[PDB]
């Protein structure tokens, strides 16, 4: 489906979703998210028992989310560190969404963004960053992803 079937697990304790799953609490409840990334226009906390990060993004190309990278790298982290599961949600759960996971990913490993994409797509295949995302993944992979990756190490 061109927004997923669900909320999908990506990585323990981290999972994608579309704005449906996001407000699905037995969906919620069975995979014990107590965390929730919300990047879409009218991101906003919603719920009861969960720690929002809301991150008002449009998809486009032209929308900068590299600038988003490092909070929702350490909001996933330390809620990963704390053996809590978050979830991380657009729209559909295909663009934005994706693309801060997939950043979180490359941090968290040696992948680049296609193979951090491909991590994503075996959990949620409609994964698809938009043009202007994967341009702006390419560039962090290029000149920065090293830099975050020492960080955490540091950090966490």
């Amino acid at each position: 489906g061109p927004m997923g079937n669900g909320m999908n697990k990506i990585l323990p304790g981290l999972y994608i979703g579309n704005f449906k799953d996001a407000r699905d609490a037995e969906q919620l409840s069975k995979n014990k998210v107590t965390h929730i990334l919300s990047v879409h226009d009218s991101a906003r906390p919603m719920l009861e028992g969960v720690k929002y990060l809301c991150i008002p993004a449009a998809d486009s190309p032209s929308q900068n989310l590299t600038r988003h990278f490092k909070e929702s790298i350490k909001f996933i982290h330390e809620c990963r560190l704390r053996g809590e599961s978050c979830l991380v949600h657009c729209l559909a759960g295909v663009s934005r969404s994706v693309t801060l996971v997939i950043a979180y990913i490359m941090t968290v490993t040696d992948f680049g963004w296609e193979d951090a994409l491909h991590t994503v797509r075996a959990g949620r295949s409609c994964a698809n960053p938009n043009v202007g995302f994967q341009r702006q993944l390419q560039e962090f992979e290029k000149h920065e992803v090293h830099q975050y990756r020492q960080w955490l190490k540091e950090e966490y």
